[PDB]
């Protein structure tokens, strides 16, 4: 018996509403200044406008909201009365309700008018809509608020512009007006031209240029450019502030690359290294860039460490599910054994485990070739090698030993890493760990 | 005896004071430039507000202040007056100190109006407001800094504006002055058509649009465009960067849950997660936003460790008091327990708890329904269940075992967390850890 | 028998396009508007260059690009052709096929010339350059960003200058435009003053000067300015904003290390220390920042803990090869030892440690005099010496005594700390730690 | 033998070419376009200024610098000249070299004065004095470079201005040009009109206001103005940008406050708290900003640890030199002890211990009031009390127990305080614990 406020019926009905504010904000100035009243063309298309204000008037008390502090609904139509009472139904029914029509039908202007400026309150649905699209999600967030200054800014033009017509009509001495001591017959010209010249004067004074047609004559018309041009100056600084946003949030990201970049060249060029520990920072942080890691690394530690627990098993449990080690470990063991991995992503000819190295780290291979060489006891040649599923660094497992040889990638890789504290936090978690010490004895012996 | 800084009587005086000085700062342009001296009418009104000034002279000897290092009172009225004798004596007293009175009384111009322009020294109480009003809580901090602003803008047209009236007054040949080569009769005209003309002009030349009427001819006007143009540039400069300000820190809440969406479905897009995974983590980060839970984080870690515990003992203490678990346990227990309790919120349909996972912490409900069902064992239905009160977790108290069920969410709730070793540092405070045990082992045998 | 974007080949190709890009986009408004076209001395060049860009539709089939997944390669040439013709295939189809030269040799204008205007299609490879310079290495960032606005402002007037001069050709009545109603006679006047003059008109629109020549008097060119000064206003807001980056971006450094002073300075001024350790705070926070410590700090540890073990083995290990203590301690021990190695940076005067002290680190000199004076004990004089790789702290080896002297650099000096937890952590790396002690021994009895 | 540059003779040197630099960029273009050259009463001066800078060219070769990568000095003249002759010699010779009194005395105009416009390669010591101005302490940062941008305006204009009255002087036709269009005799007028007129055309199209007078009819100079509006759109962006920094800096400390006024306020009305946990966190977020803290933690805890040390043997050591607990502690234990102190400062009605809280820290009062009340047990009134100098929360030294009374402050105070694992981290620190234990004794039975 109450319409919930995410059905498609209502949204629809808020959007016909809102093409309809679209359609009165625009007619009003317009209305205001140029045309007559008496004729009836456009006189039936407002009351069917007020018509449909009317019927939404009374369909508001149906609609359930969301409460703040407790979620999700509102029912029960006590307290809907309440909040629609107190916030938004004055000014509402002092909109909707018609005056012009009553002042045409019972006795009859300008303060006629002005009770009809009163539409203008039709407006913040418009401005519901622009709060509810930036913070939906499925809307480019630079489009909307862009959108919606350049909206505001052609109301201003509109509404300024048709406001100082009516200003130069309603003045005795037709020259010594803004128009009339350029054109000396104005009123009797078309609405197109009269229309383009308002809105010429207009934008010549809102975007600063002010070539020195159109000046102002009339004291009173002399007086209204100084409120005007005060508003004007006041959103030309609101508009630069807006794009100051985009520029800056644009382009953070690219910004803080060179930043890091100019860092370590300066430190490199600074302590003077030759060429190969520059070469390998500046490649590290380019690779580094290329898969953007930092905001990986912020928004994964933002997570709740179940759903980063769900990402990791669905992301590495086939691939630690095969390995020289592991084969019979009770999968019951793999999901609280797969959440603490860690991967990572390497830059190719970075030597990664040199020779005689206090061991750190277990180095899964998942993809890209590794090459192996002797280090300081072999000049040249030797042997080394690990491919796609391969696992080293086994020998610190438990034996506490120096790596034998050394590590340098030759095409780019992705290596996971279950490190040696990580290992051995994982030693409690025992009666599948005999599995591993027989794979450990039974592989090396062969 | 002495008056102290926070009565009501001294505060209204200084609001008395603040509108008598926007009166004088109003006044003296237009005094200096437009009107004559001879006649008295306003002669009287000057003279009154000297008198007001001359009184509180002499009446901020009697009032205290705050002092820098030690704090909340200065008394005994030695080092009052080296205060006050130093720092803004002189230039008040040059200020309220009457020049044309006595030239007017003595013998007898324009030399004795630029003694009456030091009457602009009284404009430092307007800052002194506009230092407090930022300051103090009770007010909108983006509201009263353009009002600031608006305020400079507006003196600095009305001062230009009469300024240059003055010197289109004084030089011969009306014509060849900017208002002179347009209205050839000037000088028998009104204040209000002169005063407009020239605020007109004015304002064409701070809002940088300039028209082409009124420009400048004689060559000393010709000297004065040139320093108001440098002003101008600069103060328009200075209006652009407030502005920047005010939007750049109006829209930083919503752009950067918009940053950590646009993070996150880029780490989703990257890896190739098929749905599931990337509805938890973007109606997870929709809800952390709702409930902004970040700044919640930071203030609460950012309060002294005492005041979050009356915190917590305010909000959680009657819903800690009524458990399954805690029937007797002695609330001097129960104010050491609380200060450590983390709340959270969490969405719907999330898994909390899957089917043998290793345990973390205990989850009370404070609300929301919740929904257990079979994970791996059990293909579909089966039973689980807790209801508002209701906790759950109680396996991983001591027994250190898998959780047996799964917990998806239905309808969103607000689940608090004791975790584990939150329980383990519990421990220590015993004597009625064995009401918990008792409650433990008669809870699991029914 | 595919083309591998990395040639020589291949990158001189795209840049002689470049070159030929900015031709066509160059020469396209000023044939749209001042010449001819049955003369064919440039209709010869046209043609060559959409000879150009044909070749180049057949070329981009033998060319490999980089994946977003999986990278470093993507040849076989399926999925290349299905890039390529879904994405830049249909618009670069159209810019390049002719339609002028198949009209001058059909059967032949206006609507002709239209099709000709999709040659600006052929600009995207600009803004591919000005998205590789940004993103390569070996450029200024703050150079490439300002010439792409210089490069986007100087083609925003030129085609507009050139359209405003098209719709002031082709309306009857030459008087009543902006050009004619000037200069009665202009198109007899030759291309350089027509050119010059458009240039003219259009600048003083794009940069809101606004002279009041050259204004608008046809009704469609007065509707024409309504739209380029909409589009001068966006493009103005969006310079200032590039500009507010590099400036905010330009003085970081040093606007951060002028808050460290004030903010040292308050908390020194607050709590009136006397001289000397206000001397010795605001010194340190000086050779802080010649030798900027701080972005080595957060792009040291940055780094994945093994290149930053390869720059200290490059930096001190010869130093801490040769000592007082360590003789024969088994390099492959000093690989292990030196990658723990802290460096740090002193100024004079500061008294490093102090008599009974109780000890935290150890202090190789690597230059530097050190001044060692009796402290308390010793009103004045007395001895205390150190030379370059002399250490102290070698009293807190294991004695865990405090330190007989102070200490007091004399001239600047650069000091190692291996403290006293790293030296203890390096205790474990037994079967050498004999050859320490005994030179502990040795050392200190002789 | 060599000169060093710290010398207060090379100094005032520099500081005596800076304003013989500014003299000579001043006249330069003055000379360039109004004057003639012929006389010599100015011809002297250059000549006496162009010696100058001759012997400063021979006198650089004795000054020492400061290197790079090694500090404090180069000496031995070997690499100066390495640095001067490579870096700077050669535009200085050749600025320094006359050319226009050559072609004067040799045969003899306009080729020589372009090699006197060579002059403005002396103007980097300008530069090299704003650069130093930045970086020095005793200098206000947000004064310095506003000064630099109205030194780079004002040069801007004046230049600009007179190279303008060059090319209206050279053409023939006086009439159409910018200055003869408007006065016909414009040449036999005084050097002041002329130049004013050239200063007030300059600004009004710098500072983009463009009036209407005065604008370009002559082909040249309507491509002059091109250059220089393009130049002036460039600077008004520079400009606008260095001011919004300005805004930004100035008032950050404000509206940070005002940021964790407004979070703290949301907090505590989402919540619902009643009035007291309100009242608390707002008094002690405004008690955090009037003592601001937050710059004082982060500036303490950049700081080396031994000159915090320092500091706090200043500020706490003859407050802790004499409690109701330390006695006879040996003063060298006393010096161990100070630098873990970690100060406070609190609000007044906070209740700081309540009562049975399990016990967390050591309150040594420094100064202010503090009130102890029963809570719970007692209803109201009671006893507690603690002044200047006397501790509490002796208590929980050893006997591990809560706190018997409640503590609530009465007017604000400032409460050191040794925490209770710092106490027992100080428990190591033995045979001088024995005289603690003993005035515990003796103190209690008392
Ligand atoms: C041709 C006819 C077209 C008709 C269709 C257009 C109608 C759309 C109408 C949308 C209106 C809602 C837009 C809104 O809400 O107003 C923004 C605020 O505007 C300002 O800047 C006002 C600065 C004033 C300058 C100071 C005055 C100086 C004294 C919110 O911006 P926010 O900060 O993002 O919230
Ligand atoms: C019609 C009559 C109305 C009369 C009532 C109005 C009187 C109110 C008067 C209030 C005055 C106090 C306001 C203040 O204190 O001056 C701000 C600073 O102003 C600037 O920008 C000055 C930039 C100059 C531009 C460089 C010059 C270029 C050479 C502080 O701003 P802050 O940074 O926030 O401290
Ligand atoms: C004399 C002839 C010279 C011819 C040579 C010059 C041709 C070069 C051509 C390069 C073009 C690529 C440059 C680009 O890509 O367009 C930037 C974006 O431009 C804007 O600002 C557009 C704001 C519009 C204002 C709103 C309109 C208001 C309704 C990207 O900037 P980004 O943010 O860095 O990506
Ligand atoms: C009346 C006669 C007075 C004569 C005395 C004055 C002589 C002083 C002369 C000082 C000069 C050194 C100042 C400096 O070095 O130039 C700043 C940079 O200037 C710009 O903005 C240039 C933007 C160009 C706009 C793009 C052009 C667009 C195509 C550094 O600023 P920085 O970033 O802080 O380093
Ligand atoms: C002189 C002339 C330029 C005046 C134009 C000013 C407009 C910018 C004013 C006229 C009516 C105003 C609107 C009417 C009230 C609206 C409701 C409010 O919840 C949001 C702002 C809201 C949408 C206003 C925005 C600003 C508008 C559109
Ligand atoms: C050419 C014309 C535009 C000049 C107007 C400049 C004003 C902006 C100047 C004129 C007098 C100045 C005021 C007088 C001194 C005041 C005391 C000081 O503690 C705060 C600034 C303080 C309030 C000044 C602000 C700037 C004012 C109001
Ligand atoms: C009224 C007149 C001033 C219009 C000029 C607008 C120009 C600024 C427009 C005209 C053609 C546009 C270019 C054509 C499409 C280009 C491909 C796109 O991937 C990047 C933007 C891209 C390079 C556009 C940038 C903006 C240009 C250059
Ligand atoms: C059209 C007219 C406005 C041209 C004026 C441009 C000036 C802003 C140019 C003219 C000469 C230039 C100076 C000459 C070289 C100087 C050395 C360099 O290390 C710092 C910039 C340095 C100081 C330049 C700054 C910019 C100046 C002062």
């Amino acid at each position: 018996h109450i319409i919930s406020p995410f059905n498609p019926r209502y949204r629809a009905w808020e959007m016909w509403l809102v093409l309809l504010v679209i359609y009165s904000a625009w007619i009003c100035p317009f209305q205001f200044a140029f045309i007559t009243y008496k004729k009836d063309a456009i006189f039936i298309i407002d009351n069917i406008v007020n018509g449909f204000f009317a019927i939404d008037i009374i369909l508001t008390f149906f609609v359930a909201y969301l409460d703040s502090h407790s979620y999700l609904l509102v029912d029960s139509p006590k307290k809907i009365a309440i909040r629609y009472l107190s916030t938004w139904f004055a000014f509402d029914v002092c909109s909707t309700a018609p005056f012009q029509p009553l002042s045409l039908l019972f006795n009859y202007e300008l303060g006629f008018r002005i009770l009809s400026m009163l539409r203008l309150w039709r407006l913040r649905r418009v401005s519901s809509l622009f709060a509810r699209l930036e913070k939906d999600i499925r809307f480019n967030y630079f489009w909307i608020r862009c959108t919606k200054l350049i909206s505001v800014t052609l109301f201003a033009i509109h509404c300024a512009g048709c406001f100082n017509y009516l200003i130069a009509d309603r003045y005795p001495n037709p020259r010594k007006t803004w128009i009339g001591a350029v054109y000396p017959n104005f009123k009797e010209a078309s609405l197109w031209n009269r229309y383009v010249t308002a809105l010429y004067w207009s934008i010549t004074t809102l975007t600063t240029t002010g070539y020195g047609d159109f000046h102002a004559e009339n004291p009173r018309e002399m007086l209204f450019d100084i409120f005007f041009m005060m508003f004007n100056l006041g959103l030309t600084a609101y508009l630069i502030g807006n794009m100051t946003n985009l520029v800056v949030h644009w382009t953070s990201r690219t910004r803080t690359f060179r930043d890091s970049v100019r860092a370590a060249s300066e430190f490199a060029s600074r302590n003077q290294l030759p060429h190969d520990i520059q070469d390998q920072m500046l490649s590290h942080i380019c690779l580094k860039f290329k898969t953007e890691g930092l905001k990986q690394q912020e928004t994964l530690n933002n997570l709740p460490k179940a759903i980063r627990s769900s990402i990791a098993n669905y992301l590495f449990f086939p691939i630690v599910h095969n390995i020289y080690l592991f084969q019979g470990v009770s999968r019951n063991f793999l999901f609280q054994l797969v959440s603490d991995i860690d991967a990572e992503y390497f830059p190719p000819k970075e030597d990664i485990i040199l020779q005689n190295e206090a061991p750190t780290d277990l180095y899964i291979l998942v993809s890209g070739a590794v090459d192996f060489t002797v280090y300081v006891d072999g000049h040249d040649q030797f042997q080394g090698k690990a491919v796609i599923g391969e696992t080293f660094g086994e020998v610190g497992v438990l034996y506490y030993r120096p790596q034998p040889f050394t590590v340098r990638t030759t095409e780019l890789s992705q290596i996971l890493r279950i490190s040696r504290t990580s290992l051995m936090s994982a030693m409690h978690a025992h009666a599948d760990d005999g599995r591993v010490i027989m794979n450990n004895l039974f592989m090396k012996l062969r």
